[PDB]
């Protein structure tokens, strides 16, 4: 719906698609107040968090209590704005706290906001919530649609420069700026190279470089990932997308039991929407692109799931069973972003990794890196076997310190990324795992 939704008398789950900008939330929030209710919004952003308080105050003189990680104003206002993160922080939902519950931007795939949103879902009632609003600018299952002022065009064989499968004429990228996407850092050293070796100015890009090496103005093809920003000075004649990103998934590989990498997949309507977007403003863009198919919006890879156990493991001092009826609470709602069932699984995973490590945890923790529990866990099993990491990348870094008293093969509890070391599979924790994998029927 594009109205906020009324509150109601006992209970109840609205949602509230909006785009960023119509005031979703700060304005709604803002009537919820002026009716008497107290309001928390709940955001993935500490900027946007900070973005909404700013504009609160400025437009509609109330000063909102505003609630981060890093720490919380209170202004005894009836509005609060916090991240999902911190909200978990503390605990999720306190009693006779909150009447109205909003998740912006509820369509996030990112653990901290399905946990978050999980949390809400199931104790909101409990809470003595009288509504909670899933709010997003995105919701589930969309798809790329036509823009008034962008030309698609699809890539033919036809071109001298080979593009995935399609080519790319020169004709259309001799002259102007241009802006071509890329799944791998690579590739566009690939294709940036091809196009310098022609006469074609073309300045290759993706993430450790700087916005610099990007003229801004004079011709140019500008190769790059991801990296680029989604607010950065567009102005950009044509866009050329690969239709293929890189993300995180897991594979039950056997190996002895799963991988968690990156892998490339097909481009889903929002990573379409946003490179197509880089063009076009202010004047007519061009879109090129090698796929027209995209996955709809809404959709998440079963190692979120694992994130969010691992997190709850990590900060939030949850039982592995209690993160299930959060995920439970969020994967019964309609509306929400989905993905394949693997509660069951990742629970009974996590909560085989008992005695985990205090200091290499605190060490992953602060750290910063994904799956800090899951490093610190084949960490606390390398230790104790006095065996080395599965390698020496920056990921291990808390193990660098015994590097010398660590000997023989790894104790291979997972693959979280390259393992060159050699490896056993004989560990009791590798075996549980192995198993969790054979007690499943939507598993292996
Ligand atoms: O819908 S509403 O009508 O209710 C409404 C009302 C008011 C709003 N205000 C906003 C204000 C700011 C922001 C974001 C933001 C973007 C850029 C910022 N830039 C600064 C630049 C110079 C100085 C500052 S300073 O000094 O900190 O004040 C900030 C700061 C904050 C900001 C924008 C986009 C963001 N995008 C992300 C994209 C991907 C991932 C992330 S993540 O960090 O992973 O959460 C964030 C983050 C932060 C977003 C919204 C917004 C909406």
């Amino acid at each position: 719906n594009s109205s906020p939704p009324a509150v109601p008398q006992a209970f109840q789950v609205a949602h509230l698609h909006a785009p960023t900008g119509s005031g979703k939330s700060t304005k709604v929030p803002a009537a919820y107040a002026a009716q008497g209710y107290k309001v928390l919004v709940l955001n993935p952003s500490v900027a946007a968090t900070l973005g909404f308080g700013a504009y609160m105050s400025k437009a509609h003189g109330v000063d909102p209590n505003i609630r981060t990680g890093v720490r919380t104003i209170t202004t005894g206002a009836p509005i609060t704005y916090s991240t999902y993160g911190k909200f978990l922080a503390d605990g999720g939902c306190s009693g006779g706290a909150y009447d109205i519950i909003m998740c912006d931007e509820c369509h996030s795939t990112d653990s901290t906001t399905i946990l978050g949103i999980g949390t809400v879902l199931d104790q909101a009632e409990t809470a003595g919530a009288r509504l909670v609003v899933l709010a997003t600018a995105t919701p589930p299952g969309s798809v790329t649609v036509p823009h008034p002022n962008i030309e698609e065009i699809a890539l033919s064989n036809t071109g001298e420069i080979p593009f995935y499968g399609k080519a790319i004429p020169i004709e259309t990228i001799k002259g102007g700026r241009h802006l071509i996407f890329c799944h791998s850092k690579k590739k566009c050293d690939e294709l940036a190279a091809k196009l310098s070796a022609l006469g074609i100015h073309a300045v290759a890009y993706y993430r450790g470089l700087d916005v610099s090496v990007i003229p801004a103005s004079g011709n140019v093809v500008v190769v790059a990932t991801d990296a680029l920003m989604t607010g950065f000075t567009g102005d950009f004649d044509s866009v050329i997308d690969c239709n293929t990103c890189v993300t995180q998934t897991v594979d039950f590989s056997l190996d002895p039991t799963f991988t968690i990498e990156t892998t490339t997949m097909p481009q889903d309507a929002v990573s379409r929407s946003q490179r197509r977007g880089r063009t076009s403003r202010g004047r007519r863009g061009i879109y090129r692109f090698v796929t027209p198919g995209e996955r709809p919006s809404g959709m998440f890879d079963s190692s979120v799931l694992c994130e969010c156990y691992d997190a709850g493991c990590a900060w939030y001092e949850l039982t592995p069973a209690e993160t299930s009826v959060r995920l439970r609470a969020y994967l019964n709602t309609p509306g929400l972003p989905v993905c394949q069932d693997h509660l069951e699984f990742w629970e009974s995973v996590f909560t085989g990794l008992t005695h985990i490590d205090a200091h290499f945890l605190s060490q992953t923790k602060q750290a910063g890196d994904n799956f800090p529990y899951l490093v610190a866990y084949q960490a606390t099993v390398c230790a104790r076997a006095q065996a080395p990491p599965p390698s020496w990348d920056q990921m291990w870094k808390c193990l660098t310190r015994l590097k010398p008293t660590l000997h023989g093969p790894t104790p291979l509890l997972y693959r979280l990324g390259a393992v060159q070391n050699e490896v056993t599979l004989t560990h009791p924790i590798t075996k549980y795992i192995m198993a969790c994998m054979s007690a499943d029927l939507e598993v292996v």
